[PDB]
């Protein structure tokens, strides 16, 4: 019994019309109803249409405003009982023949339902493809069925606000050249012959499937290069850079302007760089508290389009060794045996014997099957057990360093393509590991079938999992498009028929209901679109081939909130696969293009840029492929240059695009750089690099530079770094400069180092990198030029790297030189170690000479470090041996280093003299326990002198105490911070009047502008509390009381209390309010202070308290009118007892010294400010009545000291509240309003200045232990200045688990999801520490810092190539990555020592992490309690429960 419009296009065409198709089931009558959408403002209806399925009744009425009816038809059809689909005669409607947009509102006669169905659409066989550039843009109009009329003057490009901008014709048989705007909206055909619609707003053609990436670096290119993309926190970041044009050639010295970016993106330091010999380079130093992540440097040209080079800042260490993973090139079948053969090394140039490889084998599906199709998906996803862990791989290297992994097949029957990840780690004699993964691809068959949803993909909110995941979505009752392909692993589609395409229903609260069946032949090089009709809820799309592979997809048919994923939804054209004859071509040179279209048609081939295209037209395509010549032009100077071809050819007429680079890149512009260095070589003696300039036929390397560096390989393994390339810089394939847009798609068928202070001084890390950069050298003459390049104590391979360059000609370079002793003794220790640690070192002897040796290793420890024994070895080591010596060690109390020494003798060399050889070691220690951080805040008045209270500093070690002094001349308190608005709002009841209008009697626009909070006009302010009084007094009882809504309504009593303070207020502050009003409420105040007996509140839980509160308020509203009996006021004040809160004490207080009993007034204000805080009645809080009792001590100008005490409590609540309730911002508003209002200046004289501090906003200075003993600060100026010391170190001894606001506890899983034997704990193991933060209360900066077992070495992430994966390892804690995911988390640290994390934790959100960590380093080890902290409130803060030693076996 439905009926609705089948096939949901945008564009009907003119010619073979067959009107709009429309699905059909027992409907003989269909009412439609036809709308011309009003030309003007066109693109905010396309916006609020969203191109949908139906019409919702309620939203009618806006879109349907800029919409005129033309026509009102009704058609007859003839069905009885087939849901048969049928045409739509529209060629006798005349109004419908005019130009325009139109809009289709279908209905059964008689039928009145919530939606009815409607589809936009345009009648015309006219065929526009537009083509975006960065400053026009160019349109090329044809026509549909056979015939391509090109002509086309007729193009209105319309805006955001909906006017045409320009309109105009050109080019052989027709095309258009017009200007492009960043936010230009739309785009028209023909005035009177039909229209086509053609949206900017719409996602571009996606080109995924072409080779259209590259650079974007189309204007003058600028080369930023260096040594390395990885450095630690504290080293100097190497960078330089070369300028040349579009096409390599030089241009005039001009200065670039260098930004150092942070990972938070706030920028560091900015130079001006200017060129020395054509060279940029800039140098300068990481600050050792620097911050972790991904940090760039941008560059400006002067183009205002900024460069970056991007450089990773984290706490890593150099591989020592080499990890080679490999599987087969080609898939296995299901039946195969996985099988990766392991090969490690020590860089130095020996293999890794004996060493232990641990790891992980993982069975995963493979979806992304063929990179060739970009979003082709391939395998069952209703498929069960496809995510698996198979086992933990643990085996010893053979003599050689070789290995095998193998796993018998588990997956025998799968019918989907699957693979096996093994996640490697070989582990240095020590315990830390090099890790590295491979993948081994499987497939079910030799060619498998693919799926790519045509449909957009939105994130949609499922309960079921309760966490929101973006998922191919389709509107309900719509045809859901799909693209299915028979693909091998290259990406070739291979020829198949008899595929099952079947459209599965899944249950939604029996079993999976087969809705759809189908049958699809596929040809070679053919694209399958297969469209079914889906009604409501999950369903699941699945293709089955004859070799029994199963292919499926699940989708979503509902409502779409927003929340669109960029582009998702964006049209696929079909591939025209374009073939060249030569490899590159020059301005000499004559290209000729092979065109081999899936089938014939006409449209266009050209060469484009980002400026506009070069080869304007050509129209023609026949038979089975077309050769066609393009004469490569001389003023062609530039590479992100393209070809692009289009063919159109009616049954719906297929549209096919194909796109290619053209590559102008000539190879004698390419410096031939030769590079000779020794193979092998000796620490400590000087490295020489000799260079070698040349290229054929030429050979004159004119003044040739050369920029020659050493890096050690195990750095640049960490991020598989690329040596820069000059040549692949300036001439390599740039990104196509142009967006294509089409209708064919639419055509209807039918401060800084704070966070680390509050953690403690990390322990100082004393690896070496070794890195080297000699000054540029000019080649001589020949081309030969010499670097030499002094290398220290490194053992290992180090990397020879150099770039090359003249005016036009850029060459580079790379060669390998091991760095190794003749003996090699290297020491193997943890990152740190803690104050009464033991740590079992291991010192590696290796034997790089032909001949015995025999030696003597002497050990001695100094400074924080002793010998657990003695090992006075004696070491015997035949040619190419290595052996390991166990030195256990123990950590001393305190902060500062450790050394281990070791003299070696007998060092039996060939000709040359037997001396001692001497080894240093350096190891940083720290106490096993988290810093205490102590904050002092008060406001000093001129003159007057604060100093450090003696108690103050005393549980710190002077060594590693730091601290703060903030200096300001403003409260800390910012209104603006929770108040962004503040408005009248003279509506609603009682309360809602009096709360909207408060503020609003006191402030004015100049004093909102000030604070920067917006508000009303003046004029409208006042406007406003008029029109609230009125409104208010139509409230007031007949007995002077209000009721909330009308006259006539029951009294409310401190609502009574709170509007009677309104009105009177009102009329302090300029406001009229009627005398016999005033004076009626004034009697009914007089009546609750006489007789408390006669107030029903019958919802009070406390009825004395609520009582007291109504009385207090009715005192203080009477007082200030001088009109509260003190009798009254003295026998309320004998109830004292009953108030449960300060507020209402303060009042009565205020009204007793007013009325004249100034004892009782100072005894009940000294006891509001000593007690605590419907339910209660009075609408309060603990922030609000915190505020009200400021703005009373104000107000009545008496206890300043207690005023700045209440300041200071309100800025620490106002900031831990979630959300603040009318009468709190009110109150906080008027308690602070005044404090902006006075000036930023202040002067300080100092302990640690012998010079006056001055300043006019917050100025910090940073303090150690000498300036904080005896730290004194003296306000010299004539206002009050404002401080803040916050001072943090580690305390003498471990304090005990305590917590305030905050908590934190921790745990220990293994990578099974059971809790980990902290005993039972190995060398090699992998291990995810949980924590889990609470708060009473919103804590928007907590600190989370989590201090290491030094036994335990974090696994970075952020360093993916190089760790063992979170994700892949933390499957069994899924619901723990989860909560993670929830979390707000402003950003992560894995450092040496310690785990940091930064989140946003509140009582309704509790804060879960996950890290991922390894046991490394043999030994027991303390273990530091986990610890939480408010930056601006340190005293929230929390540290959990203290825990049992580490044990890490062997
Ligand atoms: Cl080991
Ligand atoms: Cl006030
Ligand atoms: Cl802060």
């Amino acid at each position: 019994p439905s009926v609705g419009f089948a096939s949901r296009g945008s564009l009907l065409p003119g010619k073979v019309v067959e009107g709009l198709p429309v699905m059909a089931l027992n409907v003989n009558n269909v009412d439609v109803n036809f709308f011309r959408v009003k030309p003007e403002s066109l693109p905010a209806f396309i916006s609020q249409w969203e191109y949908r399925n139906s019409l919702a009744n309620w939203q009618s009425d806006k879109l349907l405003q800029m919409a005129d009816l033309v026509y009102t038809g009704r058609f007859d059809l003839n069905p009885a009982r087939t849901r048969e689909k049928l045409l739509l005669p529209l060629g006798d409607i005349k109004p419908l023949q005019q130009a325009g947009v139109y809009l289709a509102v279908m209905n059964q006669a008689g039928r009145y339902d919530y939606s009815n169905p409607a589809t936009l659409f345009t009648l015309s066989d006219i065929g526009v493809s537009a083509h975006r550039y960065h400053n026009r843009l160019d349109i090329f109009t044809q026509s549909l069925e056979n015939g391509a009329a090109q002509q086309g003057i007729e193009v209105s490009l319309l805006n955001e606000k909906g006017q045409t901008l320009t309109q105009a014709t050109s080019d052989a048989q027709g095309h258009v050249q017009l200007e492009n705007d960043k936010n230009a909206a739309l785009l028209l055909a023909r005035k009177d012959g039909q229209t086509t619609l053609l949206d900017l707003k719409l996602p571009a053609l996606d080109l995924a499937e072409f080779n259209i990436a590259g650079a974007p670096g189309y204007s003058k290119q600028f080369f930023m290069f260096g040594p390395r993309d990885l450095y630690r926190p504290g080293e100097t970041v190497i960078l330089n850079g070369l300028l040349r044009d579009a096409d390599g050639k030089a241009l005039p010295n001009q200065p670039i302007k260098l930004d150092v970016i942070k990972p938070d993106g706030q920028v560091l330091r900015s130079v001006v760089s200017q060129p020395e010999n054509g060279l940029y380079h800039f140098t300068w130093p990481l600050d050792s508290n620097a911050a972790t992540g991904m940090w760039h440097i941008r560059a400006n040209t002067g183009d205002n389009q900024y460069r970056m080079w991007d450089f990773h800042v984290e706490d890593f260490m150099p591989e020592r060794m080499a990890l080679n993973l490999t599987g087969e090139k080609t898939p296995l079948t299901p039946k195969d045996e996985v099988k990766f053969s392991v090969v490690g090394y020590y860089l130095y140039g020996a293999p890794a014997n004996g060493n232990t490889l641990q790891g992980q084998l993982f069975l995963r599906p493979l979806r992304e099957a063929v990179s060739a199709l970009p979003g082709f998906e391939f395998g069952d996803i209703a498929a069960e057990n496809l995510s698996r862990t198979l086992d933990e791989v643990q085996l010893t290297l053979d003599d050689k360093g070789r290995g095998e992994v193998s796993t018998e097949s588990q997956w025998k029957e799968t019918h989907s393509p699957l693979q096996v990840i093994f996640q490697g780690s070989l582990l240095e004699s020590g315990g830390r590991p090099v890790t590295r993964r491979a993948e081994q691809a499987i497939w079910p068959a030799d060619a498998l079938p693919g799926i790519r949803p045509q449909f957009a993909s939105k994130s949609v909110y499922d309960y079921r999992t309760d966490s929101t995941v973006k998922q191919p979505i389709v509107d309900e009752g719509s045809n859901a498009a799909f693209d299915i392909v028979y693909s091998d692993a290259q990406g070739v589609k291979k020829a198949v028929s008899g595929l099952q395409v079947r459209l599965i229903r899944e249950r939604r609260d029996q079993k999976d209901l087969i809705e759809n069946e189908q049958t699809l032949d596929l040809k070679a090089d053919e694209t399958g679109k297969v469209s079914f009709p889906v009604e409501w809820g999950a369903y699941r799309l699945e293709v089955k081939a004859p070799n029994e592979a199963v292919s499926s997809v699940r989708f979503w048919a509902g409502y779409s909130w927003q929340d669109n994923s960029d582009g998702s939804g964006a049209v696929r054209p079909d591939r025209v696969t374009l073939k060249l004859d030569k490899a590159s071509y020059r301005p000499g040179d004559t290209i000729k293009l092979h065109i081999a279209a899936p089938t014939a048609g006409k449209g266009y081939a050209m060469v484009e840029s980002s400026e506009g295209p070069l080869w304007w037209q050509e129209i023609d395509v026949r038979a089975q492929g077309l050769d066609l010549t393009i004469p490569v032009d001389k003023t062609w100077n530039r590479h992100d240059l393209y070809l692009s071809t289009l063919v159109v050819r009616p049954g719906t007429p297929k549209r096919a695009v194909g796109v290619l680079h053209l590559p102008l890149g000539d190879e004698n512009r390419r410096l031939d750089l030769a590079l000779e260095t020794p193979a092998k070589m000796r620490p400590n003696q000087p490295l020489t690099v000799k260079i070698k300039a040349s290229t054929k036929n030429g050979e004159k390397p004119k003044q040739v530079n050369v920029l020659v560096s050493a890096v050690d390989s195990g750095v640049l393994n960490i991020t598989d770094y690329v040596t820069p390339d000059p040549w692949q810089a300036f001439f390599g394939q740039k990104r196509y400069g142009a967006d294509i847009y089409d209708i064919y798609g639419q055509v209807i068928e039918g401060g800084d180092g704070d966070e680390l202070k509050r953690g403690g001084k990390p322990p100082v890390n004393h690896v070496n990198i070794v890195v080297q950069q000699a000054l540029p050298v000019t080649l001589n003459e020949q081309g030969e030029g010499s670097v030499t390049l002094p290398i220290g104590d490194f053992n290992g391979e180090l990397r020879v790297m150099a770039q090359a360059w003249t005016a036009d000609d850029f060459g580079s370079n790379e060669s390998k030189v091991i760095v190794a002793a003749p003996v090699i003794a290297e020491l193997n220790m943890p990152r740190f170690m803690a104050s009464g640690d033991t740590s079992r070192l291991t010192l590696d002897i290796t034997n790089l000479t032909d001949k015995p040796q025999k030696l003597n290793v002497a050990l001695t420890a100094s400074g924080l470090l002793e010998l657990v024994s003695d090992s006075p070895a004696a070491v015997e080591l035949a040619p190419g041996v290595r052996t390991t010596l166990f030195i256990p060690v123990r950590a001393l109390p305190g902060y500062g280093d450790g050394e281990i020494q070791a003299t070696i003798s007998g060092l039996a060399l060939p000709g040359e003299t037997v001396a001692d050889q001497h080894k240093q070691w350096k190891i940083g220690v720290r106490p096993a326990f988290p810093a205490q951080t102590v904050n002092y805040g008060t406001a000093l008045q001129p003159g007057e002198t604060w100093a450090i209270p003696a108690d103050g500093l005393q549980n710190f070690s002077p060594v590693t105490l730091e601290g703060q002094l903030l200096l300001s001349g403003k409260p800390p308190l910012n209104i603006a911070r929770y108040i962004k608005e503040l408005k009248a709002y003279p509506y609603g009841c009682l309360e809602q009047t009096a709360s909207g209008l408060f503020p609003s009697l006191y402030t004015n626009a100049a004093q909102l502008q000030a604070l920067g909070i917006k508000g009303d006009s003046d004029e409208k302010r006042r406007a406003s509390v008029d029109i609230g009084i009125s409104r208010l007094l139509q409230m007031q009882r007949d007995n002077g009381g209000f009721a909330l809504w009308d006259k006539n309504g029951d009294e409310e009593y401190w609502l009574t209390a709170y509007v009677m303070d309104f009105l009177v207020r009102a009329g302090e502050q300029g406001y009229s309010v009627p005398t016999d009003a005033i004076n009626r409420g004034n009697e009914r105040l007089l009546r609750y202070l006489q007789d408390p007996g006669m107030m029903s509140i019958p919802y009070a839980d406390n009825l004395k308290a609520s009582k007291f509160a109504v009385q207090s308020y009715a005192a203080l509203v009477l007082a200030r009118q001088q009109k509260a009996p003190l009798g009254a006021l003295r026998e309320i004040w004998e109830h004292r007892a009953d108030a449960a809160s300060g507020l209402p004490l303060l009042q009565l207080g205020v009204a007793l010294k007013t009325m004249g009993d100034a004892t009782r007034g100072e005894e009940a204000i000294a006891l509001a400010l000593k007690t605590p805080r419907i339910w209660l009645g009075d609408y309060g809080s603990s922030l609000r009545d915190n505020a009200l009792m400021l703005s009373l001590l104000e107000e009545n100008k008496l206890l300043p000291d207690e005023q700045y005490t209440l300041l200071n409590t309100l800025s620490q609540q106002a900031f831990g509240e979630r959300w603040l309730s009318t009468q709190e911002s009110n109150a906080l508003f008027l308690a602070a309003r005044t404090i902006q209002d006075l000036p930023g200046k202040w002067q300080a004289q100092t302990s640690f200045s012998a010079e006056q501090l001055t300043g006019e906003k917050a100025q910090n200075s940073n303090l150690n232990s000498d300036q904080l003993v005896t730290l004194q600060v003296s306000n010299s100026g004539d206002q009050p200045l404002w401080l803040r010391m916050d001072a943090s170190g580690y305390p003498q001894s471990a304090p005990l688990p305590a917590n305030n606001v905050l908590q934190i506890e921790r745990h220990i899983l293994g990578t099974d999801g059971k809790s980990k034997s902290l005993d039972s704990l190995r060398s090699g193991d992998l291990v995810l520490v949980w924590l889990q933060v609470k708060a009473s209360n919103s804590v928007p900066d907590a600190l989370v810092v989590d201090l290491l077992p030094a036994g335990l070495e974090l696994e970075n992430q952020n360093l993916a190539n190089g760790s063992a994966s979170l994700e892949q390892s933390g499957g069994e804690v899924q619901n723990l990555l989860n909560q993670m995911q929830q979390a707000s988390i402003k950003h992560i640290e894995f450092r040496d020592d310690r785990f940091v994390a930064a989140v946003a934790v509140d009582e309704y959100q509790p804060v879960t992490l996950v890290y991922l960590a390894r046991a490394v380093t043999p030994g027991t080890y303390q273990v530091p309690q986990p610890m939480v902290e408010s930056m601006y409130v340190p005293q929230w803060r929390a540290t959990g429960a203290a825990e049992d030693l580490l044990i890490v076996r062997p």
